[PDB]
């Protein structure tokens, strides 16, 4: 009772109902978690993830959910999770994640998302190499280390 759900962006109220109530479950990774898995295996693109979506599924104990309300922003990871795993499985969720913690502002997460465009015609060959001068931006334009990850782990 948790895989793909033809969710391509919308999914059970657990959105405002396990958002809202994670102030008192703080595991996002519990109901939104097991739903990116949901995505890594139903990319069905042409790659498919695993440790990727895994990561990001530490993101969800993050993620926006911190808040406990802004039911947009959870189905805001779940679909682009959904609908964008169709390119990126790996890469896909890996920058998407961040913007929804990051958000502090919105173009610096996207900016990975647009590297990670280069993976779109290397869904697994490009990125991990700017994201070191991205995190540089990101880390000061949101507030985080200004520099100093570049995934390629």
């Amino acid at each position: 009772m948790s895989f793909f759900d033809k969710v391509k962006g919308a999914l059970t109220s657990g959105r405002e109902e396990l958002t809202r109530q994670v102030g008192r479950y703080k595991n996002k990774k519990f109901m939104q978690g097991t739903v990116a898995v949901c995505a890594r295996i139903a990319v069905a693109s042409d790659g498919v993830s695993s440790e990727e979506k895994q990561k990001m599924i530490g993101f969800l104990r993050s993620s926006e959910e911190l808040k406990v309300f802004d039911t947009a922003e959870v189905i805001e990871f779940f679909n682009k999770l959904v609908t964008s795993f169709d390119f990126d499985l790996e890469i896909g969720k890996g920058e998407t994640m961040k913007y929804i913690l990051a958000l502090k502002d919105q173009p610096e997460a996207a900016q990975l998302a647009l590297r990670v465009g280069i993976a779109v015609a290397k869904s697994d060959g490009n990125f991990d190499d700017d994201e070191k001068s991205a995190v540089r931006e990101i880390a000061r334009s949101l507030g985080f280390d200004p520099a100093e990850f570049g995934l390629l782990e």
